[PDB]
């Protein structure tokens, strides 16, 4: 088959064979060797006992350190250079450049990054040949979604990272029943390297693997390839979670007719023993987490968590919109997680995590900002920066950005649905950001366009999961600014599209702001666990209970639809006030703005509600 058989990596595999590849999996996995000449090729099987030696090799190579405190928990320290995503150097590759961004007027989108297939390759072979000399590259088999269930795609990452590897196998299905199940089916292409070949050229810092001025993460929908280089951080090393199941598959849900989305899934129940779905889209590090899995206030009401950050939706023949998480774990910000702010959380992380930048203490735990638990006396605490802190330093102990990667089995208040194949169905969708003034604290859209619009005019404060710093309040439409697979004003259309299935349950809008807040910087409403009366008014509106007024941005709750029992101390005029002067401010922004980076690709009935909602505004 060959003259000098240089293609056939087979004596370098240490795990598996080249030969129980399927057929397409098998050119993949060799081309890719060839290319980037790694040492050893470990095809993985999702077994404990490969997990279990993958963690002793991590941790004789100093890349991370077991927490002995609790029960199969460890943590990494990365460079502080690789913390997060970096959406300028996350780019989208396309022959047209109106297939992925809407061409803007005044120039420069903030709606994504596109590469020329011209420009990607320089920019590919300027990284990956021989990038992974003298390491491993892992295999990866993986699914989104329940595996064998039909609506579930299938992965195959390509790493020379053992620190991907462990936490795909949490956040994903992993292993070899993969393969199995994906036979000679289509499969997304993940290939991801830290760029650093051996003998290492640059000096390591805590041994972590990067290479953040060659830093790309790259996406190419027409063939299926995600291409990542020079970076170790979860957001841009799992390829299969903002990669494929946000940015691939929102291409592929418009094509197919479904959706991919920035959105919790949870389900909530009555003390009249009714039970209800609801999806929440929030952008980054703004609650989706703490909402998901939050411990309600309010007795004999109960909240499960489905997931809590990536929802695939699709509407089935009965007319409902039935989602499923495709995730296997929780991704979660570690600093703020208390026992007061989400117990659940607390319970879950206990074992078989994987913290990433967070505090050590010297008795083998934890430590972040907000934990809220005080420390016995003697126990003194290393900071993510691997350095003794005290709590009187500047500099905090773990980084903004920080994260804990747990299986989603773990949780306590895991729904007895989430691995359900055929979804749950959502009777209800939730936007909302940080908005420090103006916006009141729950409303209801007044129709489809109308939410719609609603999710499309979303503004929130800056995060620390990406690269934007300060304290300024950006445009994040549905929560899917960093995160959108091909243009938005398409993507905007295939939203309103839905209003015109047959016999489509379209589901209930709501936008809420737990971030308003007074002349004195504080918040007005105090959010966590009492959020749960929030949704006890949104239950009571999908069942149709009249406890709703109308006003220029859409239905709030009456006066005394609320249930305050408790908090008697809420300013409830502040927190529903409703500025005439703000919000002339504010359509004007989202005039400006639309009109900007959609142009052309406006679909018009977005553009007849800034038009109608800008005419309630000027008769108030
Ligand atoms: N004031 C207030 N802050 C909250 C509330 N919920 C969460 N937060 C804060 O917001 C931060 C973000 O929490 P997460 O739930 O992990 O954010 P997220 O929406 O899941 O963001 P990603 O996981 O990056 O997608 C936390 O550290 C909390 O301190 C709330 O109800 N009220
Ligand atoms: O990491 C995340 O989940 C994010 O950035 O939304
Ligand atoms: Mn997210
Ligand atoms: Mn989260
Ligand atoms: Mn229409």
């Amino acid at each position: 088959p060959q003259l000098h058989n240089g293609l056939d990596f087979s004596a370098k595999v240490i795990q598996g064979s080249l030969d129980s590849l399927p057929q397409e999996v098998r050119k993949f996995v060799e081309g890719n060797a060839q290319l980037c000449q790694p040492e050893y090729i470990h095809i993985c099987d999702g077994s404990e006992e490969e997990y279990g030696r993958l963690l002793a090799h991590m941790q004789e190579e100093g890349v991370i350190r077991k927490l002995k405190k609790y029960d199969n928990c460890w943590l990494a320290l990365t460079d502080p250079r690789d913390v997060a995503r970096i959406e300028s150097k996350t780019v989208i590759i396309t022959q047209e450049q109106r297939d992925t961004v809407p061409i803007p007027k005044s120039g420069q989108s903030q709606l994504g990054r596109w590469m020329s297939e011209e420009d990607f390759e320089k920019a590919f072979n300027a990284r990956f040949p021989g990038c992974m000399k003298g390491r491993t590259m892992y295999v990866i088999p993986f699914s989104m979604g329940p595996l064998g269930s039909p609506l579930a795609k299938i992965g195959i990452e390509l790493t020379d990272s053992p620190y991907v590897v462990a936490s795909m196998r949490i956040m994903t299905r992993m292993g070899t029943s993969v393969l199995e199940a994906l036979g000679d089916g289509e499969f997304i292409k993940c290939l991801h390297s830290v760029g650093c070949p051996l003998p290492l050229k640059k000096p390591l810092v805590n041994n972590w693997a990067c290479n953040p001025e060659l830093t790309l993460i790259a996406h190419l929908p027409d063939r299926r390839e995600i291409i990542s280089f020079g970076s170790g951080y979860g957001g841009n090393s799992l390829l299969g979670k903002k990669c494929f199941a946000l940015r691939i598959a929102s291409r592929l849900a418009k094509e197919e007719g479904w959706l991919a989305e920035h959105m919790l899934i949870l389900g909530i129940t009555n003390p009249e023993g009714k039970k209800k779905y609801l999806a929440a889209a929030f952008p980054s590090a703004c609650g989706k987490t703490n909402l998901a899995m939050m411990n309600p206030t309010l007795p004999g009401w109960k909240v499960e968590c489905v997931g809590d950050d990536i929802a695939w939706m699709k509407f089935d023949a009965q007319g409902n919109l039935r989602a499923i998480n495709p995730e296997n774990g929780f991704f979660g910000v570690a600093p703020g997680t208390s026992v007061k702010t989400n117990p659940n959380a607390i319970k879950t992380i206990q074992k078989n995590t994987i913290f990433t930048n967070v505090a050590e203490t010297s008795d083998g735990g934890v430590y972040w900002e907000g934990i809220d638990e005080p420390l016995a006396p003697g126990v003194t605490i290393t900071s993510w920066k691997n350095k003794e802190w005290r709590p009187q330093d500047e500099e905090p102990c773990a980084h903004p950005n920080s994260r804990f990667c747990t299986p989603a089995s773990q949780c306590p208040i895991i729904d007895p649905a989430w691995e359900s194949p055929e979804g749950v169905p959502i009777e209800g969708i939730i936007f909302g950001g940080r908005r420090p003034a103006g916006v009141p604290l729950v409303y209801e859209a007044l129709s489809w366009q109308h939410g719609v619009f609603v999710g499309a005019a979303m503004r929130s404060e800056a995060t620390a999961a990406a690269e934007h710093k300060g304290k300024v309040i950006m445009h994040d439409p549905f929560a899917m600014r960093p995160f959108f697979g091909y243009n938005f004003g398409k993507y905007l259309a295939h939203w309103l599209s839905m209003a015109h299935r047959p016999a489509a349950k379209l589901p209930k809008i709501f936008h809420v702001n737990w971030f308003r807040k007074d002349k004195n910087g504080k918040f007005l409403w105090p959010g966590f666990g009492e959020n749960s009366r929030v949704l006890e008014w949104m239950f009571g509106r999908i069942e149709g209970e009249d406890s709703a007024k109308l006003t220029p941005i859409g239905y709030v709750p009456k006066e005394d639809a609320l249930n305050l029992k408790g908090l008697g101390d809420v300013n409830v005029e502040e927190l529903f006030g409703i500025s005439k002067e703000f919000w002339e401010k504010e359509v004007e922004e989202i005039d400006k703005y639309l009109e900007d980076q959609v142009n052309a690709d406006l679909p018009y009935e977005i553009e007849r509600e800034l038009r109608a909602l800008k005419q309630r505004i000027s008769q108030m």
